[PDB]
């Protein structure tokens, strides 16, 4: 009796458990370096931080540029900006403005400290009118970050009630949630074998969000003076008239650029802000002892700041937790072969697609003690007085070429925000009893499910306004 001719293979059901840890899962049969090949293309896991670090770090540039996509070709408005642009002259130079406009932030009236700190007391106002209620966070942390990354791009930031801060929310998430149906790895291409409107839905939102910075550029142009540098629509515009390079830094390569780091700032840090809330919500003793580590590290005599890190060791090692066991991109950004190479001495051909399953490296048991636990301890020496490394299998905020360059930014924001509430509020299960689900919802960042909390205002910050 004869056997079936095969001309088709997956793995795994596609559109069943997220896609990070069903290739961790098929690690255990396969090992930890794998590929998969769909009409013309191939894509290769990485789920071992020695291969990881060989793809991005090693041979970094070798493996520096980003895939082809109808969907992120809308975003990118073809490829401009950062994130999404491939390997090249366009990527490199607005990346190393992006990145250049980010020192100008050492100190001084504008210190990123401050700008932060200015945002999270009008939140920290705004929330505590809300004081005995429960309510959804999202919205005001979206508008604190919302005007620190306006401010880092056009020194402006939104009144309180501005209607632009709700038509922002609108597209971002309508934006995000065709970008893809759940994270950018695909493996079957859905999107071109049915008739569907993600692009055209997609478009419209992008059409927003480009109309709208547009109007903010030129209405920019006439305020610009070259002797004074201060944001960075004013570093790349810089860049633009000190090239008199040219083509690179056209309005739309401007705009795009832009919209990578206003999309950026605020999704990723509100994203980390919800699930720390949500964890602590699940772990009452490591809320508690965060609440006695500020009232004796900062007390209610001043406001927390960035130097306040250097004492409140279990929040800086909630925060390294919160990153690795719910990563704001599981499998990062996907890579692409620049040029014919290899991954664990194994060849791999330029243009093939790379994905660095970044879940993986986060939960491997023999790199991590027991990867499923919520454990800020483990990121604490035995006695809680020093931050440790644990594992060199962690890389939150990627590495190489390619790594995050608003690094910084995001930890101190997410540091100062939660320092900030800590301090403030009380913050509890809803009346309902109802606990934020821990699982995730992959996009082209890890979101978590919209949640309620208890929010009061803490008796002991009370009682020190007399
Ligand atoms: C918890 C907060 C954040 C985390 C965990 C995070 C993590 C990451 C990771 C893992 C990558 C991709 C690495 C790769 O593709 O190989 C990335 C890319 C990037 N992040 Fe972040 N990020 C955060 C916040 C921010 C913020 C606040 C900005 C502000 C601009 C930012 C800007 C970027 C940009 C522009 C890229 C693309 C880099 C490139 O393609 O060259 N990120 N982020
Ligand atoms: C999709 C997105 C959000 C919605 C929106 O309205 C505008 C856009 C375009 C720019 C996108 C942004 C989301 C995050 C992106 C993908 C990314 C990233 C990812 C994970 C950690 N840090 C950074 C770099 C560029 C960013």
């Amino acid at each position: 009796l004869l056997s079936l001719p095969l001309v088709g293979s997956l793995p795994f059901l596609p559109r069943h458990g997220h896609m990070h840890n069903n290739f961790f899962k098929l690690q255990k049969k396969y090992g930890p370096i794998y590929s998969v090949r769909m009409g013309t293309k191939t894509t290769v896991i990485v789920g071992h931080h020695q291969l990881a670090k060989e793809v991005l770090i090693k041979k970094g540039k070798d493996f520096s540029g980003r895939p082809q996509m109808a969907t992120l070709d809308i975003a990118s408005n073809n490829r401009k900006g950062i994130a999404f642009a491939d390997s090249g002259a366009h990527w490199q130079l607005h990346r190393r403005l992006a990145m250049a406009t980010f020192a100008l932030f050492k100190d001084g009236d504008q210190k990123l400290e401050k700008i932060i700190c200015q945002e999270i007391s009008t939140l920290c106002d705004m929330l505590a009118t809300h004081n005995g209620q429960s309510i959804d966070i999202s919205f005001p942390v979206f508008v604190a970050v919302t005007n620190v990354i306006s401010l880092i791009c056009f020194n402006t930031s939104y009144k309180n009630g501005d209607p632009e801060l709700n038509v922002i929310q609108n597209y971002n998430e309508g934006i995000i949630d065709n970008l893809s149906k759940d994270s950018l790895v695909d493996l079957v291409p859905w999107l071109k074998i049915f008739p569907n409107k993600t692009l055209e839905k997609l478009k419209s939102h992008v059409k927003i969000r480009n109309d709208l910075l547009n109007k903010i550029l030129e209405n920019y142009k006439e305020k610009f003076r070259s002797d004074s540098i201060t944001n960075m629509l004013d570093t790349l515009m810089q860049a633009k008239m000190n090239s008199d390079d040219s083509e690179l830094l056209s309005d739309n390569h401007i705009l795009t650029t832009i919209g990578d780091i206003f999309g950026a700032g605020v999704e990723t840090t509100t994203s980390v802000v919800k699930w720390t809330l949500a964890f602590l919500l699940h772990n009452p003793q490591v809320k508690k002892k965060l609440y006695e580590e500020i009232d004796q590290n900062v007390g209610f005599s001043r406001t927390p700041t960035i130097s306040d890190r250097n004492r409140l060791l279990l929040l800086e090692a909630t925060i390294r937790e919160v990153l690795r066991l719910r990563p704001v991109a599981p499998m990062l950004i996907p890579h692409k072969a620049n040029v014919d190479s290899s991954i664990g001495e194994f060849a791999v051909d330029k243009g093939t697609e790379v994905i660095i399953n970044l879940w993986a490296l986060h939960h491997n048991e023999k790199e991590w003690h027991q990867p499923d636990q919520f454990m800020p301890e483990r990121f604490l020496n035995p006695a809680g007085t020093q931050l440790i490394s644990p594992s060199v299998s962690y890389l939150p905020f990627g590495a190489g070429p390619r790594s995050c360059i608003g690094e910084i930014l995001a930890r101190q924001e997410l540091f100062l925000i939660m320092a900030w509430l800590l301090q403030r509020f009380d913050l509890e299960v809803p009346d309902d009893g109802q606990l934020p689900s821990l699982e995730g919802i992959p996009k082209v960042v890890f979101l978590i499910d919209s949640f309620k909390v208890k929010i009061k205002v803490r008796q002991a910050w009370r009682e020190a306004q007399a």
